[PDB]
C-alpha cells in the first residue's frame, strides 16, 4: 500500500523517463495490440509529462474519444540493475492505462490522478527496452470523475423537444460529456520514472504522526514536548531499523533503533523536547531518516542496507465546537479552490507554475487551498509543506448522483481513490482535512437523501480509518436544498459551495446577502464549524463599469465585498475559500467564455480588480484568532 | 390616424424641443402631480432624445422601476402661433407617458415605440411655457413588449428550490423582468417638437401606392408605365388639392387637381411614363407634393415615395417582378450612452456598414425604429422588414383582451406611420411567440395571430406580405408559422443545442429544412448566430471564439444554399447590444458580427466576402 516518492541515495537511484515520447491516437473502444510489440508506426511527438490535448494543433485532440498510445525506448547500464529491485512508476495516467514493456503487459490501472507502479525486475533486459502505455480518456456513469452517457455536458444548453435535435443526437460523433465543470484533459499528466531499491529487504512505507503536544507556546512556535509516532513497513524475503530525527538544519535531535516484526513492520514513539511546530505562515520541517540495518545490527557492522528520508512537520489538528484548531489555536482559512490547469500543459504538472502559484498565494496573503477536484501532483504538497500553506486534499469524486450510488464499481473506485490519496499524502503536515467528494447529489424527497447518506457515511468512516493522523473529513457540498440534505451536516467541518447572486438572484447583491443570511441562520443552529469552499462570479478582465454588472471586474470585487461582510458577522464561520484562484479550461458551452472565468487571477496568473481587493482584506486577517 | 412627420414649408413650421431637459426620478407606482405646476425641484440634467438609463453614473438608473419626470420650458413668438393649429409631437416615449403643459394634463400614451401628439392650441400661452412629461418604464404580463411579473428575466439562471432563494425573492427590490433579450431602455428615446398647421383646413394624412407596372425593364431600373395611386386625408372645419409628382431632380413630371369629398378625402391615380423604379442597391425616390387650394396655397406637405411592387409568388419573393434574396440581419437601436435613443450619426454610419458588408436588408427587431432610419434606407436602397414590439408573448397574453387591443394598436400604428416607405417590403406581427405544444395550445396561438395577420393586410394600402418571426420550436406542432406569407425562422442549431458540434447542427438543420421543403412556402432565416468575444481566438475555434462564429456561418450557409426555396439569410445580430444582466450575457448579447462600437469580427469579413458574390436578384 505504500507509494513513497522515488528517492536517490547510497542504496537507491531514480531514472526519469520524461521527455518527448512517440504517440498515436487510437480507437473509440480499443487500440492495436501490435503497437505494444514493435515501434509505433508514423508516430507523433508528445511531451511527457503533459496532457496530450493541447500538444497538437493540426489535430483536434480536445475532441478525441477513447484511446491513445504513448511509447518510448530506454537503456541503462547493466551495472546499475544487477542485484536490484526495479520499479517503473507512473505518477499519473489519466484516466485508465495499460502498460507494456518489451511486448508484455505489466498491468493496468484505473484512476487518473494517483500514482501506480510495476515491478519490472524480470521484464527488463539489457540494451534498449520498449515501453508502451495505452491511455483511455473515456468517462461515463461508472468513472470518477463522472461522465454522462447521454444528453449534454454539465451546464450544457439543449432544445431536447425539437424533433430534428433528438434525431441528430442519435448519430452525433461520440464525445465525453463531463458531469463536472473542467476540461477532461487526458494522457501522461505526471512524471514517469524507473527506480531501484535493494531486493532482499527494503523500506516499503513510512507513516509519521503527531500523537500529542504538551504545553504548546502562546505563539504556537514550539511545545514543551511532542510525542510523535513512526510506522515503517518493509518488503522483501532479529532485524532492525534505525530511525533518526533531523531538525531543520539537518542535526540529529532524536534517534531510536526498532525491531522489525512480522507484513514486516517496525513501529514506536519518540518524545521530542522543545519541538518546533509547523504552522500556516511559519513552516518548520523535520526529516525522519529510516535506515535498514544488516543482519547483526550496528553491533556487527557499520553498513546500511536501505534508507529513506521522510519529511514531516509536527502539528495537531482538532475540530472543537465551532473552531478548527491547529496546534490548539483557532485557525481561519483564507484562499480558494485551485485547478491543475494551464495553457499548453493542460492538467500536466509544471513545477515552474507550482512555484509561481505558491508565491501568488503569499502575494495575496492567502493561507490555504483545496485540491479541487482531484489529488494534485506530489511536488505541490512538498512545496506547501515548506511554504506554510494549508491544503484540503480531495478525491476525484465529482459529478456524482443517485445513478452512481447504486453501482458497486463506482463504490470500489471511490474507496480506491480515498485509500490511495491518504496512503500517498498522509505524511504532509500541510494537509489538515480530507474531502471525500465535490458537489454530489444529497438532497430531495423520498429515499434520495437517505440513499446519499448511506453511500457517503462509509466513505467518511474509511477516510478516518485510513489516516493515521485522524484528520477531519468533509464533503464539499453544492448549492442545494440544505433542509433536505441529511449528509452535509454530519461532516466534521461543513464545506459549502454557494453562488447566491450569480446562479440565482442574479446580479442583486442585496437579495443575495439576504438569501445567504437565511441559510447562515440554518448553519448557526447546527453548531458546527462552517466554511466556504466555493463562491464567485465569472469575470472578463478589462470589462469595467461604474455600477458593475455581471462579468465586470467591479461586480466581482463588489460580490466578495458584500458576501464577506456577512460571514464576518458569524463567529462559527471559520473560512473563506473562493472559486477560483485562476481562470481554467472547461468543456465548451453557452455559459463558459473560453472556460471558467471565476478566477480572481486570469489563466496567465494576472490579477483582476477583485484579487487586489482580496489581497488588502487578507493582509488584515490573521491565521489564528480572527474568530 | 395619420402621423405625418412634422415639416417646415411656406404653410407650416416645426420648433424642435430637443436639448438638455430637467429630470427627476419618481416612484414605483406614482409621481408628484404637482411637479407639473412649477419647475422641478433640484433637477438633474437629461438630454433628449436619449434613454435616461446611461446618462447619470452617480445613479444606477438601469435599476430604476416605475416613473421619472422630464421638464423644460420654451417660448415662441406670438406672430408664429397666431391663427395656427399648434401640435405637440412626441416621436417616442418609452413605455407610457402623461403629458402636461402649463399644468394642464394633455393626455397619456401607452406604447413605447410609436409617435403620439396633442393639440396644444388652447393650452399654449405667450412667453415661457412649462412642459412636463412623466414617463413610466414598467413592463409586465399585459405590456408589449412583455415583462415577467415574477421569477427571472428571460434567459436568467435560478435555484428556485433553495428555500433561502424563494424567501429572498419575496422581499427583493422591485425590478422589470424582461421576457425579451434586450435591455429595457426607457425615457424620451426619440425627438420632441412643436409644430403648426393651418387651422381651418389642413392635410392630415397621405398614402401613396404603386398599383401596377407595365413593361418593366430587364434590369428593373425603369418601367414603360407605372400606375400610382394617392389618398389624401384632411382635417378641419367644392374644395380641391393639387398633387404634383417630382422626380429625383425635383422636376415636376406629373400633376393633377383632385376634388376633396366628405372623412374629408381626395384620391385618384396618376400614370408615370418611363418611371424610374426603386430597387435594393439602386434607390430612386419621387416626391408627392400635396397643396390644399383656396395663386395662393392654403397648406402643403411633401411626401417621399418610391415606385416598386412586392409579390410573393410560390416560393419566390418578387420585387419589381425579380426574385429577391435577403442578405442581412436583425438590428437593434442600441449604443453606448444613448441606449435606445435615436442617433442619426449612428444611423448614417450603420447604413454605410450595411453597404460595406454587401448586405441588402434588415429587420427592425423588435420594435418600430425611429422614422429617420426608414428615410435613410429609402434613399440608400436597403430593404426593411418592419416589426411591432410583440416579443415575449405566450398563452397568458393570448387570453388577455387588453394585450390583443395593444397588439392591434401597434400593428395599425406601425403601418399608418410607415406605409409610404418603399424600403419596407414585409411586416412582422411578432417575434418568438409561443406557437407549439400539445392540447389546445397550437390552436389557441393560431386563433390569436390569424386576425392580426389579417389586420396587417387590411391596414397596408400596398398589401405587402406579412410574417411572424418564429423562435426555435417543435415545428411539427406549431400550426401558425406555416400559414404566414413568408416563413421567417430563428434557429440556433449548434449554439443553444448540439452545442459546438457543427456536423450535428447541420444534420439537424437539414432535417428541419426537409420539413419546410414539403410545406412549400418561401423560407428565410431571421436569426442564427453565436456569441463571440472579439479577440478570443483558437486554431480549432470553440464557442465564443471569433473562429467558431465564422465557421458557424460557413457551415450553416452551405446547407441553405442547397435549397432553392430558401430565399434569405438574416443573421443575429448586426452588432453586440445591451441586455438584462445574466450568466449567458457577457456584457450583453455578443452575437453581433460587429462589436457594439461597430468594429468587424472575423465573421463579418467572411460574410462580406460571401455577400459580395450574391446578387440581389436571381441568386435562386
Ligand atoms: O459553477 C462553477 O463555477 C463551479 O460550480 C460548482 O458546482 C456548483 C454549480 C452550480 C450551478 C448552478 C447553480 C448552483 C450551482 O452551485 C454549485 O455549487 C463546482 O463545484 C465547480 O467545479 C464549478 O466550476
Ligand atoms: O438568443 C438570442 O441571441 C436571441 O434569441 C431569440 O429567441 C430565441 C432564443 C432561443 C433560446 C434557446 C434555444 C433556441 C432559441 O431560439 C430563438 O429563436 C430572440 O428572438 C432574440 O431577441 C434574442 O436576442
Amino acid at each position: 500500500n505504500g507509494m513513497l516518492y522515488p528517492q536517490s541515495n547510497d542504496s537507491r537511484i531514480v531514472f526519469p523517463l520524461d521527455g518527448v515520447w512517440d504517440f498515436r491516437t487510437a480507437g473509440e473502444d480499443s487500440y492495436p495490440a501490435e503497437w505494444a510489440d514493435a515501434p509505433l508506426p508514423e508516430p507523433l511527438p508528445m511531451a511527457v509529462p503533459g496532457s496530450y490535448n493541447d500538444q497538437n494543433d493540426e489535430l483536434n485532440l480536445r475532441a478525441h474519444y477513447g484511446w491513445v498510445v504513448y511509447q518510448r525506448s530506454f537503456a541503462v547500464p547493466s551495472r546499475l540493475v544487477a542485484g536490484q529491485r526495479m520499479i517503473l512508476r507512473f505518477d499519473a495516467a489519466t484516466h485508465a492505462a495499460d502498460v507494456y514493456l518489451n511486448g508484455q503487459l505489466l498491468g493496468s490501472h484505473f484512476g487518473g490522478f494517483l500514482p501506480f507502479e510495476f515491478d519490472v525486475t524480470s521484464a527488463l533486459h539489457a540494451g534498449e527496452n520498449l515501453l508502451t502505455v495505452a491511455v483511455d480518456n473515456r468517462i461515463g456513469s461508472s468513472t470518477l470523475p463522472v461522465g454522462n452517457d447521454a444528453g449534454t455536458a454539465f451546464m450544457g444548453s439543449d432544445n431536447a423537444n425539437v424533433p430534428a435535435v433528438a434525431e441528430a443526437k442519435k448519430h452525433a460523433r461520440r464525445q465525453n460529456l463531463p458531469n463536472f465543470d473542467f476540461f477532461n484533459f487526458a494522457g501522461l499528466n505526471r512524471h514517469v520514472e524507473l527506480y531501484t531499491t535493494p531486493a532482499d529487504a527494503y523500506i516499503a512505507d513510512i507513516a509519521i504522526t503527531t500523537e500529542r503536544l504538551d504545553h504548546i507556546a502562546g505563539d504556537a512556535c514550539t511545545a514543551a514536548n511532542a510525542l510523535i509516532a513512526y510506522d515503517v513497513t518493509f518488503g522483501g524475503d532479529g532485524r532492525q531499523v534505525r530511525i533518526s530525527i533531523l531538525d531543520g538544519e539537518g542535526t540529529v535531535v532524536a534517534g531510536v533503533t526498532a525491531d522489525i516484526e512480522r507484513t514486516a513492520k517496525a513501529s514506536g514513539e519518540i518524545a521530542i523536547r522543545d519541538a518546533k511546530l509547523w504552522n500556516p505562515g511559519a513552516a518548520y520541517l523535520y526529516t525522519a531518516v529510516a535506515e535498514l540495518l544488516p543482519e547483526g545490527g550496528a553491533e556487527s557492522s557499520s553498513r546500511i542496507i536501505d534508507a529513506y528520508r521522510q519529511t514531516f512537520g509536527i502539528r495537531t489538528v482538532e475540530v472543537s465546537g465551532t473552531t478548527f484548531l491547529i496546534n490548539g489555536k483557532p485557525f481561519y482559512f483564507k484562499g480558494f479552490g485551485k485547478h491543475e490547469d494551464s495553457y499548453f500543459h493542460g492538467r500536466g504538472t509544471d513545477d515552474v507554475l507550482n512555484v509561481k502559484d505558491v508565491s501568488l498565494i503569499h502575494w495575496l496573503h492567502a493561507n490555504s487551498f483545496r485540491t479541487s477536484h482531484y489529488p494534485y501532483a506530489e511536488s505541490m504538497y512538498d512545496l506547501c509543506d515548506r511554504e506554510g500553506i494549508v491544503i484540503i486534499d480531495e478525491v476525484p469524486a465529482v459529478g456524482m448522483s443517485w445513478l452512481q450510488y447504486a453501482n458497486p464499481l463506482v463504490a470500489e473506485r471511490h474507496r480506491e481513490a480515498i485509500r490511495g490519496m491518504i496512503a500517498r499524502d498522509k505524511n504532509h503536515p500541510c494537509i489538515v482535512m480530507w474531502s471525500i467528494a465535490n458537489a454530489p447529489g444529497l438532497d430531495g424527497d423520498g429515499e434520495r437523501p437517505r440513499q446519499a447518506y448511506d453511500y457517503f457515511r462509509p466513505l467518511y468512516e474509511l477516510a478516518h480509518a485510513s489516516d493515521p493522523q485522524n484528520r477531519p473529513v468533509t464533503l464539499v457540498c453544492c448549492q442545494n436544498d440544505y433542509t433536505t440534505d441529511i449528509t452535509e451536516r454530519t461532516m466534521d467541518v461543513v464545506c459549502i459551495n454557494r453562488y447566491y447572486g450569480w446562479y440565482n438572484l442574479s446580479g442583486d447583491l442585496d437579495a443575495a446577502c439576504h438569501a445567504l443570511n437565511i441559510e447562515l441562520d440554518f448553519w448557526e443552529n447546527i453548531g458546527k464549524p462552517v466554511m466556504f469552499t466555493e463562491y464567485g462570479a465569472d469575470t472578463i478582465e478589462g470589462i469595467h463599469g461604474t455600477h458593475g454588472e455581471m462579468f465586470s471586474e467591479e461586480f466581482q470585487r463588489d460580490y466578495y465585498a458584500r458576501i464577506n461582510a456577512e460571514i464576518d458577522k458569524r463567529p462559527w464561520f471559520i473560512g473563506e475559500q473562493l472559486w477560483n484562484f485562476a481562470d481554467f479550461a472547461t468543456f465548451q458551452g453557452i455559459i463558459r467564455v473560453e472556460g471558467n472565468r471565476k478566477g480572481i487571477l486570469t489563466r496567465d496568473r494576472q490579477p483582476k480588480m477583485a484579487a487586489h481587493w482580496l489581497r488588502e482584506r487578507w493582509a488584515g486577517i490573521p491565521d489564528y484568532g480572527y474568530k
